[PDB]
DNA sequence: CAACACTTAATCCAAA
DNA sequence: GTTTGGATTAAGTGTT
């Protein structure tokens, strides 16, 4: 395994930012949001997938 | 169709 | 001695 992530405010103030707007972001703007925050493009996609699931169920 | 890309639902697993 | 979410795995789907 590798080590698992914890996130500045700030980066997670952009990823809850941009899961306002899309809740599926392309590519680009993951990569983009990879550069911004300083983190992988793999940890950006798993954010969002399991940001969404934790919705799903809120609205059961 | 070949050849990859991405989601979803469920789960593992460690840190909080 | 519970709660939160990040990572992983095995099912799907979607794009090109």
């Amino acid at each position: 395994k590798r080590p698992r992530t914890i996130l500045t405010t700030q980066q997670r103030r952009a990823f809850k930012a941009s899961f306002e707007v899309s809740s599926k972001p392309c590519r680009k703007v993951r990569e983009t949001l990879a550069a911004e925050t300083g983190l992988s493009v793999r940890v950006v996609q798993v954010w969002f997938q399991n940001q969404r699931a934790k919705m799903k169920k809120l609205a059961r």
